[PDB]
């Protein structure tokens, strides 16, 4: 590859230069002859596979803070490597597991909130055991994260992976989600996107209230076990009702939403290490609310109940009515998180925030990878600066990754 | 190795295969995506293999393969190039080749259309004056008084680079640009540029708004000479709104005409430097992006500021609400003087299915997701949900350098 890799933003004639992508380690799954730019998603580390991931991410380290080629580095070097030698593995220091969460996240291609990468909250938690205990964990993240309101981007890192027949894992997909019920009829109470986990937490046990927003149990896994389900105390689950500023009957639709959003599937890899349960949490995009969960068609899908109500034409499409409710939905979602003084951000000043960091980036890190596809708007989006701006994708290391579903994996006991 | 695409809404798969039959580079690499670059980057000996190519691909599709036609097809050819350097269509392959360049334009949404395709041949051409008198022709039939028909014109082929045919203008119908004394821009800023190149050679400007600008017309590699199109050829739409009786206060309007002539058309290792082409318009071409881009007529806060919204916070999302009362009034405007316009939702599910169609009957289906998801309301669109691979195939339209940038004059 040549050196140097010019982006151009086609609106401020600003072009940026990149050099970290030398450093990028995976493939993206293009090549000279296709892209995949635009696909969702394009048994253990032996011995000598670990041995040159845990040297590549300790000299990262080392290198950050100042110290590369010291002592303290070289003997580092040589402690991972009696470790890795006799136990086929290792444990990170807490500075380590700091720097090693934080970089994820700052490498993370598809997130538009990076700009705060530096302030996370890191809890160390690979002294967990049980299910009880990860439970305890998550509601403490939970409590600290949500903040009344005033949220604060977070992590909780439980233990790593070691042979693969123990893995901890969060089932959710997130830790708060709403319920969703496939009825006789085919039609769906609640939230859609989560009928498959609902059914799999009944089946384990719960008894479902069977309404349109029960937030989820808790579906745990410690130590290769089978799951244990538990109940999210009501009062940590802040919640925004959902009104409109000029609509008096916007509220009378019952719609509200979760303050919180903390993605709990993902795996968060340093150093060759895996750790399949780190649930991390900021706060939302108007948008992923407003447009995607609320607009979708296989989600809560109120384009039509709301368009009715703003009196459209809903005949020929050429009215733009869809266009039309979705940022009146968008607003109300915007205006009801505001009132009640709970952290939200909306896609302008999110995409300029980022285009802001981007540039910082590349001046003073030689580059930062990013998915277009994903970081502009589900809505508006050649109005936003990161539309026009031009964006190189790749793969950097610590990095966070999807994984299957567990249910797929676990072999029940 | 076989492809799988995914739609996340319907959960439909489809199956590439087609993506094996091309050869060009994409831009990518195993370790760098480039899907978001806009611009990624003969002789006798090359010309040969491309032309084989394209012949035998020809020949296939008209299940002739092996046939004695095609056999004596690729010797005259063989031997062209052999004698000449080159080698020259035959009018059906030239046909062939400029619906299958737009069979192949991954970037284009409109592509469920591309065998409705009227060619105009235009090899004969000499002089800058047959050029217009080409384009005028192209103009005139495309327009058809508003039920508008898909068209391309095609000029001769670079021969040695030093004589190319070009079409300076970037479409045939634009409007003017002008930098104005006191640092602001009149009339569309895309344009200030190929403006003042227009003015330099002598162009008048009536600098207004909406001036329609001069072709400035390149033949053989000579000097380019100035045209004005007749104004009965270009047709136009005032923009209203249908309940905003204030919108055509605003003095909008746009040409009825997109008619891209800036590109290069490639078939069979040929190079059509000249090769202006048009369809319709999707509604947010106009109304997204010409009105609303800041280096554009940036209109969205003139607009706003008559619907008396809060321009305080961007989180009224004020900014959201004039970009789709502006494509309203767009799709109106166009609809009620009965000029062929598709909106973004009807445009986008056509292409989903052009897709189903194409996956179906060829095996696949290059696609640009950067490009074919609209610059507004993306997720409420099928295709947003639409995995899409992209790839190269020939023969294609590509980009060229702007000819003011390398021309050297008389
Ligand atoms: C603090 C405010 C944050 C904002 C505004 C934000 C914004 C976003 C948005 C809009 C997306 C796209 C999500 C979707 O379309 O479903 C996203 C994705 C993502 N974010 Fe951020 N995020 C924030 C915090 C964080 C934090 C704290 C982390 C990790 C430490 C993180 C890591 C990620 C990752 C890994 C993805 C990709 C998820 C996937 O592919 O499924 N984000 N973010
Ligand atoms: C018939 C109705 C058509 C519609 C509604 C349509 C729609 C579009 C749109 C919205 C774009 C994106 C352009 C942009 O955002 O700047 C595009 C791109 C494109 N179209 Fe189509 N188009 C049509 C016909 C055609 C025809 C007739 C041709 C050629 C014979 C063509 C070839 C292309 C090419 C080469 C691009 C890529 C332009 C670029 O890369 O800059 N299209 N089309
Ligand atoms: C940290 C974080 C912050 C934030 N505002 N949104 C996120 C959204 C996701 C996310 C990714 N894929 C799917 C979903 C569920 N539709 C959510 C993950 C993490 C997020
Ligand atoms: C055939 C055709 C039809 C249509 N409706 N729009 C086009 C738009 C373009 C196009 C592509 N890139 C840049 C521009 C100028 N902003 C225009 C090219 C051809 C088009
Ligand atoms: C940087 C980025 O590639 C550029 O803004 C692209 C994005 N997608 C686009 N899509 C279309 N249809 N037209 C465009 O001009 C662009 N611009
Ligand atoms: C097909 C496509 O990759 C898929 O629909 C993606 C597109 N971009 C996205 N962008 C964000 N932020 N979130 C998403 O879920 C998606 N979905
Ligand atoms: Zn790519």
């Amino acid at each position: 590859c040549p050196r140097f890799l010019k982006v151009k933003n086609w609106e401020t004639e600003v072009v940026l230069t990149d050099t970290l992508h030398l450093k990028s380690t995976l493939e993206t799954g293009c090549t000279e002859y296709i892209c995949m730019g635009s696909i969702m998603h394009p048994d253990v580390a032996t011995k000598d596979q670990l041995f040159p991931l845990a040297k590549e991410f300790i000299d990262q380290y080392y290198s950050s803070i100042k110290r590369f080629g010291s002592k303290a580095h070289m003997e580092r070097l040589e402690e991972v490597n009696k470790e890795i030698d006799t136990t086929s593995t290792y444990q990170l220091k807490d500075t380590e597991l700091i720097y090693g969460a934080k970089h994820a996240w700052r490498n993370a291609s598809r997130c538009v909130g990076r700009i705060q990468w530096s302030k996370l909250q890191v809890f160390d938690a690979r002294d967990c055991t049980t299910a009880h205990g990860m439970f305890n964990y998550i509601c403490n993240h939970v409590k600290y994260a949500t903040n009344k309101g005033n949220l604060r981007s977070a992590i909780t890192i439980f233990p790593q992976r070691t042979d693969g027949k123990h893995d901890f894992r969060v089932w959710n997909s997130q830790l708060i989600r709403y319920a969703g019920y496939k009825q006789p009829d085919g039609s769906t109470l609640g939230d859609p996107a989560n009928v498959q986990f609902t059914e799999i937490c009944i089946q384990q046990g719960w008894k479902p209230p069977r309404g349109r927003f029960d937030v989820l149990p808790l579906l745990l896994q410690a130590n290769g076990n089978d799951p244990e389900l538990f109940q999210i105390p009501p009062e940590l689950v802040l919640e925004v009702p959902i009104r409109h500023p000029k609509f008096e009957w916007f509220k009378d639709l019952g719609l509200k939403w979760y303050g919180l959003p903390a993605v709990s599937n993902m795996l968060l890899e340093i150093g060759g290490l895996e750790f399949s349960a780190c649930p991390f949490s900021g706060w939302y995009m108007g948008t992923e609310i407003g447009v995607r969960d609320y607009c979708d068609n296989s989600r809560y899908n109120i384009l039509e109940e709301v368009a009715k109500k703003m009196n459209l034409d809903m005949r020929k499409t050429s009215s733009l009515w869809k266009d039309q409710a979705l940022v009146e939905i968008n607003i109300a979602v915007l205006y009801s998180f505001q009132s009640d003084k709970v952290t939200i951000v909306d896609h302008h000043s999110a995409t300029e925030s980022f285009i802001k960091h981007m540039e910082n980036e590349y001046r003073c890190r030689g580059g930062c990878p990013a998915d277009w596809v994903w970081i502009v708007p589900p809505m508006s989006g050649s109005i936003t600066p990161v539309f026009h701006q031009e964006m190189l994708n790749y793969r950097l290391t610590p990095s966070f990754e999807y994984q299957p579903d567990p249910w797929n994996t676990h072999v029940w006991k």
